[PDB]
């Protein structure tokens, strides 16, 4: 059929059609509801029907569809899954497949920026020094010296699954984590695990509050190498506050360029297992998540001690307000330091915009509204107020398993 | 569908087992190719052939539930719901039934972060009711017993069932304390803009309108299918809280009020495959409801720029995050102001910490908890509530409370 969304506070109705066109599962059934899940639950038979349909809607795009072009690139695929049990993409696809991972993306917000991506093709890589050039200089295009640049680069696909290339850092630039011998935690908590692997493989830990972790990568499925990123190429930014002159005294920082390393990027069946990706931040990963969430900097009661807030009751708000000024904060040091940050409010907004576009362009636009509506002031944005379907379009960015869960070690 | 699912708590690691959902009993609007968990209102009576299995399911429930199941007393009230069905193609349910079926549907609301007080809930009977006049005289009975001087408490006031669809009790109001708005010819619009469409019905049904900022309406009462009538409510019966702050004596110069008791009434009551189409149901509020979403919508009373203005906030950068600073004093100035006046009011922390300790209880003697996460998170501070972090599982348990059409839109006027 065809499906309706409103929002309820502006009125407009979009009439999706787009969602006829996906065929993975949400997880949901007629009776069950699974929207808040955050993880709900080849061979050459499985992968010629989704190389065929992944070329059919690459020539749509390109208004080429039956062309001769067209026709010899689908028997080209089909050659080639016979006699090697694969297949590899032509750059323009691998370029068009990685937008539209990006595209379909349904928990993220900034979309709007969907086709301006530099694809960085990392498919000619073979070893974990390969790697770390290739993710050096995709660290340094993209962060281009505060002028962020969505970038993405993609290493060689899976073949056997015994091959794998990996990143096992989930991202590419994150804060080390130390457990104390008092029990509590010194850096980033999320992070304590991961760092413990890199400590075991020989990194040196300066055991700071704000340790760049090394890379680990793994190429072509052998043990895992460590790497230092020059720190030159890691920009970061002192969080200071435009009105508490005390807020530097909090000795806060964090880093400019959010790269999620851990995703498994699918084009048309094939998998490619490190495909790192990168933007900028929007102030509320920074300052409510990552500052506020109790198992990870969770600073909210230090600085509303400095605020002087009544903390004996919840209903004072104490929580409330502190957060606000955190995220002022945040959004003010980066555009002190001219880095790219986006704050929630022109995020979301420029959100529905790209509803708007895609709706009309394509039908209809994937998005799954628990992930959309930011962490705090919810209803004061419009994306609230907005209802979305939620679907799985392919070429889709995936969840994988943790390497650390799976790697046979050598 | 698999026999146990699995909840994990993000923030604490927790992890929760769900069987409860293969009890669930209506469609959800998802499919396993499309999620309609964001869609507010996702998808003439029943006949003998569809009540006969629904009232037993119900009846068999409510025996389960009190230790009775395949007694004596069991089969023969089976028995007799099953001849009163054959007879009358009906049936009426006993006052144990019809109390433990009320406080189901609470029980059962995938949308109500309060249902840990989902036991605790005052059954007004009235059944019995025949006209308007006596539709209002039970309402202000359950008004002035769930406000009880500002020491709310939870009521249901449950009316006769449909019958043949032509004979329908309804309220037509939404809520029964809601305050009028006025479109001006300029476009403007004086009071609550979201009543507007309402408060022109009354004004065409005769209703006086003062053309206020906080205007009570007026009850419009449809008994027994009848054209509905106006009653006003009796002032003294309506509990109101002067909005005031803390630290910003300018605050209580903005005029804001809010009333203190939130009670819905234009939902469905299903019991049974019995269909209670008026049953007005009160709580107490939770502070966002009035502080975020009454007083900072757009589309609402729309106050975040006068009260950013009086704090003499930059609104020149959205970055500055001007909005986010005044709502947090508003949703302060409310709970602040409610609390001076030992009004019941429940602040987003609490409430959202009592419904996961709710929910884990739920999850232990019941086996799940149906919830659902874009209703329960509060609508600011999303993630320093531990709700935010709970994965739910969202599913329809009867008893229930349903959408309904609103009367205007189907109503036959005599
Ligand atoms: C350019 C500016 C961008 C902004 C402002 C932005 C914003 C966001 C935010 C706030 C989230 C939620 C993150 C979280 O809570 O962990 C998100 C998720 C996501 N973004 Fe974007 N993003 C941007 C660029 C990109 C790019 C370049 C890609 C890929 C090519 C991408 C793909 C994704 C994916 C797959 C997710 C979901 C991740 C997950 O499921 O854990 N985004 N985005
Ligand atoms: C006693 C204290 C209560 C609290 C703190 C509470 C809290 C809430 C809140 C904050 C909402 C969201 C409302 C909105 O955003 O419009 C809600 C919804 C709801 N509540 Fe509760 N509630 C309470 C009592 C009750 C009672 C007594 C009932 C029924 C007997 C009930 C049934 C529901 C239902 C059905 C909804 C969904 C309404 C809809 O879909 O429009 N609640 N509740
Ligand atoms: C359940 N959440 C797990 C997580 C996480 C996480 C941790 C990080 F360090 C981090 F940088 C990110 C960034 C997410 C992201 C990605 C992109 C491309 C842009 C953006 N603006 N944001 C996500
Ligand atoms: C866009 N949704 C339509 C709506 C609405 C709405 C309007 C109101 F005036 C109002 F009081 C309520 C109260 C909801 C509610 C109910 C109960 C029992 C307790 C509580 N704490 N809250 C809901
Ligand atoms: C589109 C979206 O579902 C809609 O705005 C919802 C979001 N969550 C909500 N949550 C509550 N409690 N009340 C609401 O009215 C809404 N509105
Ligand atoms: C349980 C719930 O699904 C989980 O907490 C989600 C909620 N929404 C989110 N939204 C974003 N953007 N990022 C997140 O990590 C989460 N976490
Ligand atoms: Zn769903």
């Amino acid at each position: 059929r065809f499906l309706k969304v409103k929002n309820w506070e502006t009125e407009v109705v979009l009439t999706d059609t787009l969602h006829l066109k996906s065929t993975l599962e949400t997880g949901c059934t007629e009776y069950i509801c699974m929207g808040s899940i955050m993880h709900p639950s080849a061979t050459k038979d499985q992968l010629f029907p989704l190389a065929k349909e992944f070329i059919d809607q690459y020539y749509s795009s390109i208004k080429r569809f039956g062309s001769k072009a067209h026709m010899e690139r689908l028997e080209e695929v089909n050659k080639e899954i016979d006699t090697t049990s694969t297949y590899q993409l032509k750059d323009t696809e691998l370029i068009y497949g990685a937008k539209h991972a990006w595209r379909n993306a349904s928990r993220c917000v900034g979309r709007i920026q969907w086709s301006k991506l530099q694809v960085f093709d990392a498919r000619d890589c073979t070893t974990a020094h390969g790697m770390f050039n290739y993710i050096c200089n995709h660290v340094k295009y993209a962060t281009n010296k505060g002028n962020l640049r969505s970038a993405i680069t993609i290493f060689p696909q899976r073949t056997d699954g015994k091959h794998d290339f990996r990143v096992w850092n989930s991202q590419l630039i994150r804060y080390a984590g130390y457990k104390q011998p008092d029990g509590s935690t010194l850096g980033d908590p999320a992070n304590v695990q991961f760092t413990e692997i890199c400590i075991q493989q020989g990194w040196k830990p300066p055991r700071g509050r704000f340790d760049v972790l090394p890379l680990l990568l793994q190429a072509n499925g052998n043990d895992p190498e460590l790497f230092q990123i020059p720190p030159e190429l890691v920009l970061e930014v002192p969080i200071r506050h435009p009105k508490f002159e005390w807020f530097k005294d909090l000795g806060l920082k964090w880093y400019g360029l959010p790269a999620v390393s851990n995703m498994l990027l699918e084009i048309g069946g094939l998998e490619f297992s490190a495909c790192p990706f990168s933007g900028w931040y929007m102030g509320t990963e920074i300052g409510v998540r990552d500052y506020c969430d109790n198992s990870r900097y969770n600073i909210l009661e230090e600085v509303a001690k400095k605020m002087n807030l009544d903390m004996r009751k919840t209903s004072s708000l104490w929580k409330d307000q502190a957060l606000v000024e955190i995220n002022i904060a945040v959004l003010y040091s980066f555009q002190s330091d001219k880095v790219t940050i986006v704050d929630h409010h022109s995020a979301t907004e420029s959100f529905i915009k790209h509803m708007e576009n895609e709706y009309r362009c394509r039908g209809g636009c994937p998005a799954d509204w628990v992930w959309i509506v930011p962490p705090m002031s919810g209803s004061i944005t419009p994306v609230f107020h907005q209802e979305m379907l939620n679907y799985r379009l392919t070429p889709s960015f995936e969840y994988q398993p943790d390497p650390w869960n799976t790697h046979v070690w050598k």
